[PDB]
C-alpha cells in the first residue's frame, strides 16, 4: 500500500541493514508499491552475535545486494561510487551480544557519521533508525527533546546520531526515527532479540505454555511494522532535518499480548518467574503526516499467519 | 571438439577458479579444440575447506597461471594490468565448509561485482558460473525467473549475481550459467562435495559396497562436464545479458546412476540409511546460446568411467 | 559557575577522553556555564582495562560526540576535518592496567605529540592533563621544575608530555596541568583507580568498614574536580605555554577523609592492613589565575550526595 | 675458475635466495671470480619449515645484503630503488613445509612474476632456478617440453614459472634452468631436505651405518653445485630467454654414492628399510650445451670428491 | 666533560635506542656537555625479552622523546618530519631473546638501511652502534676487515650493517662503532644481559657470592661506557664514511674483575661451574682521535658507586 503518491520513477534508494528485520521489509515495500525506483539494499550479512542480519529476510528480492560492513573504509569507499537518491539507514548491532562499548559506538555511531558525510556529498536525502531507547527509565510518555537518559551504551549511540544530526540540520536533510518495540514479519532471525509478540506467540504455539517475568503486566509502546514503514517513506518527503518517535503512541501490556494471543492461539499455559514507555508522536504526525494504523490487535492479527510458517 | 567454428585467434581468455573442476576442464577445452586462444587460469590454489582447487587438475596444461585471490584488493589491482577479451567466471566457494554467512558473500557475489567492473572497463565478455541452488526446494522443472527460493547462503550468493546482472544487462554482455549436478573428470579434488556418479563409482569399485540415504530414488537433473563446457562456449557469442538453466533437463534417481554403474562395474551392495527434485528448465538456454545437451547419465557415465578407473 | 566572563560565542571545543572522569565533567561544565560554545567530546569508549571511559558520564551531554581512536591514524586523520577553537587533551590510560610500557608512551605521548600537530595547524589553543605523578617518591611540596623523578611509565608519559611542550614553548599556546588526587562526581566509572574518597565512602556506606593500608595517616594534596576544571577554563585565556601544578596546595592524610566522612555518614569501622604531595601552586596562581576553593571539607562535602546514589 | 671471461666491472647482481644453498655458493663465486661486479644478496632469512636459509652460509661474504620477504609489498617497493643489472632468482619455499598449496604458488610463482616486471622494467637480464620436479614420475631423459608432469605443488610452481617465460620469452631475456638433484658445501642448513650425498656421508661418518630404501639403487642425475654455478653464470650471456635442463646428464644410484663414499670414509653398514614407489632422471643437457655452452664436470666421483672435505667439519 | 670543542649550538642531535644503555648514557652527555644542542631521543619502549629500553634510564633528561618503532613505516613516515643534523643509531634487539634468525635482521638490519636513507636525504651524519660480534670466535686482537665471522644471527646482523656502509662510504657520511664489552651506569635494565663487572659486582655486593664458568680466565676487551661516548662524540667530526673498533685495546680476564672487585668490596666467596677479544684500535686513534681513558680498574672504580644503588 502506498504511503506516497509519489512514483518514485528514476530514484535509486540505499537501505543499509537490509538482510535485517525493518530494513529487509522496507525493501520489499518499495519493490511492491514503488516498482519504479531502484532497490539496493547493502548489509554485512550475519557473523558467526554482532550483525544478525539473514538471507531468508531477502528470499523474494528482485532488486540488488551490496555485501558490505560499513566499518571498513574499503567498502565504504567502493559505496561512493553508486549514485543513490535516499539512504534509509538500518544497519547497527544487535543489543543481544552489545558487550564492549567502544565497539557499538563504533558501528552505530562512528559508521553513521561517514554515511552521513556520503549522503552529503551526494545530496542523497537521510533517513535513519534510532531508538526508543535513548529515553532509558525515564518517565513516559517518552517525548523526543525530553528526558532521554539512555541506560545503555546502544541507546546512547542511537542517541549520539540524533544529538549529531539536530546539531547539523542544515548539512543535508536528514530525519531520525526513534522505534518503540517493533514487531512483524523477518523478525525471526533476530533469533533472542525478537519481539515478545513473536516470542510469546512462539511459545504458545509450540509449549502450548509461555514464561514471563513479574506478572508481565509492564507496559511498552507496540508499533507494527507496517507503522514503521509508513514512517520511513512518509519521511523521504521531509524538507527539513529532525527526529521523531515512532510508535502507536498507545502503551499495552505483555499481558494484553497473551490475551490478544489467546484470542486466536486458544488458551495456553501463563507461567511466571520473578520501564514504561508510549511515544508521543504529534510532532511526527505534523511533520511527517505519520498516522499509525495497526494497534496491538491489527497487528497480533495481521502478523499472526506468518508466525504460524512452523 | 569443437563447440563455435570460431578460431578465437587472438583472443586473451581468463578463467576463474581454473584450478578448479569446471575451470580446469573448460581450459583444456580451449587449450585443445582453440589452440590460437590464450588461455590465462586463475586460481587462489587450495587453502588448506575453502578454496578446494588443485594443481592437480591442471596437470596437461601448457597456457599460463595467475594465483590470485579474487578478494584480494592488491591482486585485483594486478589484474587489471592483464588485457582480456573473455572472462569465464569459475571461482566461488565450496559449499562444504560455507560456515559463515557473511564470507560466502564476500567471495562469491562481492568479489564477483568488482571481477564484473575491471571486465566492464576492458570491454571483455563476461560469462559466469551460477547454480541450480537458486530454486532451493521448489518443485521441478526448475525454470529461470521462477520459484528462486534458495535455502543456503551459497544459493543465496549465486542469485544475487544473477538478479544484479539482470539489473546492469547493459553495461556489457554477461551470460549466467545455472549448473544443475554437473559430474566428469577432474572433479574428484572436490574432495566429500564431488558429484554422486563419482561417490557411488568410487564406493562401488572400492568396498564393493555403496549407502545411499532413503531409498536414494530422488531424482536430480545430471549434467555432463561436457554439456557444461559447451554451454559456457556458446555462450561467449551471447550478444547481450541473460541467465540461463544449463543441465540435460532430464532428471534422475541416484538408483538408475547405481544402476548405470552397475551396467557397467558388474554388481555390488546397495546399503541404504534413513525431499528436492531438480530438472532444468532448458528452452531459453537453447534458443538464445544454441545449447544442445548430449550425454544422458548413461552416455555420461560411460565417458566418465574410465577415468574414475584410475585408482 | 562561570570560571572566565567570555561567551565563548562561536568557539568549538574539543575535548578528548570525554567519556572519562574530568572529560566529562568539563563538557558539562561548558554545556551549562557557556552554552553558546560548541563543545565537541571524543573518546574511544571503554574497551574490555586500557580505556575506561564509560556513556553513563555523558548522560545529560546535549553536544556532539566522536567515537575515536587517539592511536588509529583513520581516525586523527578525520578529526582534522573538524575546526575546533580549543583542545582540552584528558585522553590517556588507565594506570589499573598499565602493563606494557611501549603502550603507555604510544597512547600517553605518541598520540598526544598527533594531536599537537593537529592542534598547531589549527592554530587552536591548547590545554592538557599531566599528573602529579612526573615526581614519583620526592620530597614535597612537589614544584614543578624539580624533582620530577617518575616511579612508572604513565608518569614518566607525563613528564615527556611536559618536557615536550616546555622545548616548544612557541609552536602554539600549550598549558599542561600536572593534577593531583582530583576527586569528585562521575570517577565512579574508574572502578578500582576511582579516588580514596570515593573508595572510602563506598565502604563506610556498604560494609560500614572501611580498609586502610599501614594506619592511613599518608597526605595527599587531594583537588576537588571543581577546582581542576576552573584551572582548564582559566589556562585557555593563556598567552603563553606553560606546565602547572593544579591541587589544593593542601596535603591531607587518608585519616582525615576517614574523619571528615565519619562526620557525616556517621561512624563506621576503621580495619588496617600492612609519598608524601603536596602541590606548589604559587606559578599557577601566578600565571592562570587559579584559587582553588574546596578543601578536604567542602570538597567531601559537595561530593557526598552523589556518593549516596546507591 | 671464471666461467665467462667478462669482468663484470661496473655490473650489479641481485640474487635472491642468498642465503640459501645455491644462492650464496653462487654469490661466493661472483665475490672470488669476478671481483669488479656487485653482488647483493637478498633473503628472508630462515623463519622458524618455510624459508631454510641461514647466514651461516654467508660466512666469508663481503658484499651486501637486503632482508627482505619477496611477497612483501613493501620489500619489492623498496627493491625497486636498488639498481641491478641481473637477476639470479634463487629464493623458493622448502619442500619439506610444503604443506599449503596456495601458499607454496604465492612465493614460488606469484612472487616470481612480480620480480619479473621490476627486472624488465630496469632492463636487467633474468636466470632464474626451475626444478627436474617439472617432470613428475616421467620416463627418462628428462626432456624440456616433454612429460612435464608435476606430481607436487613445488613442481607445478617450477613449471608455471617456465610456461610463462616462455610465454613472454621477448619481454626481456630471461633463462629458467631445471636443477637435479643438486650437492655441494652450503646444503647443510636445508636440514632434512639436504642432498642424499651430504645425507649418506654424514650418516656414515656418524654412526657409521646408512640407512637407504628398497635397495637404494634408484637413480636421479646428481649434479654438483659447482656445475649448477657454471651453469648460471653462462646463462647470463644468453641472448634470448630459455628453460634448460641443468644436471650432469647421467643418472647414478643411491648405491654408487654408498660405493664412492666407502671408497674413501672407508666401509659402514647399509641397512636398507622398504615400503610404483618408483621415479628415474636423467637431464637431457644437449639444449644447454648448445646454447649456454654449458658443459658440466663433477660425475658423482670427482663430485662427492670435492665435496668430501667440507662434510668433514663436523 | 667536553670530547669536542663544538659548541653544537643550533644542532638536532637524533638518538635512536636513546632509552636502552649506550643511547642514554648518550643522551645525558650532550645533555650535560653541550646544553646548546636539541638532543631527542627515540625508542619503542620495552616490550614485554625484545626491547629492553626504560624509562628509568631518563630519569634527568630535559629534552624531548619520541615514542616509535623503526620497523613500524608510520612511525619512521612521520621521523622525517622531524630536521636532524646527526643520527647515532643505538637501537638494536636483545641478544637475550634474539631467537628467530629473519627478525634480528629486519630490526637490525633492514631498519637501519631505512633510517640510512632518511639521514641521506637530510644530509645528516650517521654514526651506528654496530658489534665486536662481527668477529665471531677469531683469533685476537680483532682488526676490522680480518676474521669477521659472526657464530649468532645478532653479530652478523651488525657485520651486515658495516658491510653496505662500506659499500656505500659516499652516500653519506657514515660511521660505524663496534663495541667490545661494555660496563657502565645505566646498563642494569639490559638485565640478565647486563656486563659482567655489573653481574659480578651485584653478586658481591648481594649474596656475598659469586658464580664464574670454567676458571673465568677468559678475556675480554673490557671498554667503559665513557669511552664509548668519546667514541660517538669524536666519531661526529669525521669527514669519511668507516667502520671502527671502540675497545680499550687491552684483554682482561673475568678474574681481574673479581679482583679489581675485592680490592673495592673487600672479599667474597669465588664459586665456579664448568673465545678472546681485544680491539685493534689503531686506525680509530688515527681516524677519530679516539684515545681511550679508563683501564679495567678506572672503570670499575667510576661504576661502582652506581652499582651501590641498591
Ligand atoms: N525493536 C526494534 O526492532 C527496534 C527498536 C529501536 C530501534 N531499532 C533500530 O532499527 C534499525 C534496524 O533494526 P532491525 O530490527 O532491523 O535489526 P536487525 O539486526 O534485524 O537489522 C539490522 C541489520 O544491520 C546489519 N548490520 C549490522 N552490522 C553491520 C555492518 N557493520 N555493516 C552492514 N550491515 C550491518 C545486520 O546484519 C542486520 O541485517 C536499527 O538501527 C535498530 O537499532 C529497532
Ligand atoms: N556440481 C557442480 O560442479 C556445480 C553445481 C552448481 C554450481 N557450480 C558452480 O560452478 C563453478 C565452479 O564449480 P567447481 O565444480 O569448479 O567447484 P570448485 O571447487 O572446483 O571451484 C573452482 C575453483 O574456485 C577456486 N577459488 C575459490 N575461491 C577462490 C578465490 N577467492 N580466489 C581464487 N580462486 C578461488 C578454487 O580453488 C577452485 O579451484 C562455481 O561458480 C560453482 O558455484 C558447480
Ligand atoms: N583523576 C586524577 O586524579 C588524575 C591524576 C593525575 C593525572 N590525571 C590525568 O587527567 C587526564 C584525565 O583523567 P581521568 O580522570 O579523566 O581518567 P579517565 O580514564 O576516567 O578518563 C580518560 C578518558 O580517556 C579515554 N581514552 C583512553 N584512551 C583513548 C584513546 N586511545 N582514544 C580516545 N579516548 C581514549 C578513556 O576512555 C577515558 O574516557 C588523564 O590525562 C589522566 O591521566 C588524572
Ligand atoms: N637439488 C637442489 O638443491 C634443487 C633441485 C631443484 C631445484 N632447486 C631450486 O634451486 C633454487 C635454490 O634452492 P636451494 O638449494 O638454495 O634451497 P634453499 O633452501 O637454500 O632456498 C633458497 C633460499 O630461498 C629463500 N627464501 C625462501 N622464501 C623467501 C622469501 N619469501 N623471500 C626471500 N627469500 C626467500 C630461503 O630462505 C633460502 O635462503 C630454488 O629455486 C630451488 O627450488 C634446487
Ligand atoms: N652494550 C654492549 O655491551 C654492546 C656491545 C656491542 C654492541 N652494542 C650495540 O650498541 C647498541 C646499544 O646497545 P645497549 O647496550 O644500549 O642495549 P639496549 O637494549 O640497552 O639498547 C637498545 C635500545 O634499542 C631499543 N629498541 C629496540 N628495538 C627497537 C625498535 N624496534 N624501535 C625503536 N627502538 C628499539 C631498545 O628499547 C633499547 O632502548 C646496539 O646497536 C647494540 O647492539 C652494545
Amino acid at each position: 500500500m502506498r504511503y506516497i503518491d509519489d512514483e518514485l520513477e528514476n530514484q535509486t534508494i540505499l537501505i543499509t541493514g537490509g538482510a535485517g528485520f525493518v530494513g529487509s521489509n522496507l525493501a520489499f515495500h518499495f519493490q511492491e508499491n514503488h516498482p519504479k525506483a531502484k532497490v539496493v539494499v547493502l548489509d554485512k550479512f550475519r557473523s558467526n552475535p554482532s550483525s544478525l542480519g539473514h538471507f531468508k529476510n531477502l528470499i523474494g528480492f528482485k532488486g540488488e545486494v551490496i555485501a558490505a560492513d560499513i566499518n571498513n573504509p574499503l567498502d565504504l569507499r567502493r559505496l561512493e561510487k553508486l549514485h543513490f537518491d535516499y539512504l534509509f539507514h538500518q544497519a547497527a548491532v544487535s543489543d543481544t551480544t552489545m558487550l564492549n562499548q567502544e565497539l557499538v559506538m563504533k558501528t552505530n555511531y562512528q559508521a553513521f557519521l561517514n554515511l552521513l558525510e556520503i549522503a552529503r556529498s551526494k545530496k542523497a536525502k537521510v533517513i535513519y533508525a534510532s531508538s526508543a531507547g535513548v529515553y532509558g527509565n525515564t518517565k513516559a510518555p517518552n517525548v523526543v527533546g525530553k528526558n532521554e537518559s539512555p541506560e545503555n551504551v546502544y541507546g546512547f549511540s542511537k542517541l549520539c546520531m540524533d544529538e549529531f544530526v539536530l546539531s547539523h540540520s542544515n548539512d543535508n536533510v536528514q530525519v531520525g526515527l526513534r522505534y518503540f518495540n517493533v514487531y512483524g514479519p523477518r523478525e525471526f532471525y533476530k533469533e533472542k532479540t525478537a519481539s515478545m509478540v513473536l516470542q510469546l506467540a512462539l511459545g504458545a504455539m509450540a509449549f502450548k505454555e509461555v514464561k514471563l517475568f513479574e506478572f508481565g503486566e509492564q507496559l511498552r509502546d507496540f508499533v507494527y511494522i507496517e507503522d514503521v514503514i509508513q514512517a520511513n517513506v512518509k519521511a523521504m518527503k521531509a524538507q527539513k532535518s529532525g527526529v521523531y518517535n515512532v510508535g502507536y503512541s498507545q502503551a499495552r501490556s505483555y499481558n494484553e499480548i497473551v490475551s490478544i494471543l489467546k484470542e486466536h492461539l486458544g488458551d495456553f499455559k501463563v507461567t511466571y518467574i520473578k520501564k514504561h514507555t508510549q511515544a508521543h508522536i504529534e510532532p511526527t504526525i505534523l511533520d511527517l503526516d505519520y498516522t499509525p494504523l495497526y494497534d496491538l490487535e491489527s497487528g497480533i492479527k495481521d502478523y499472526l499467519p506468518h508466525i504460524h510458517a512452523i
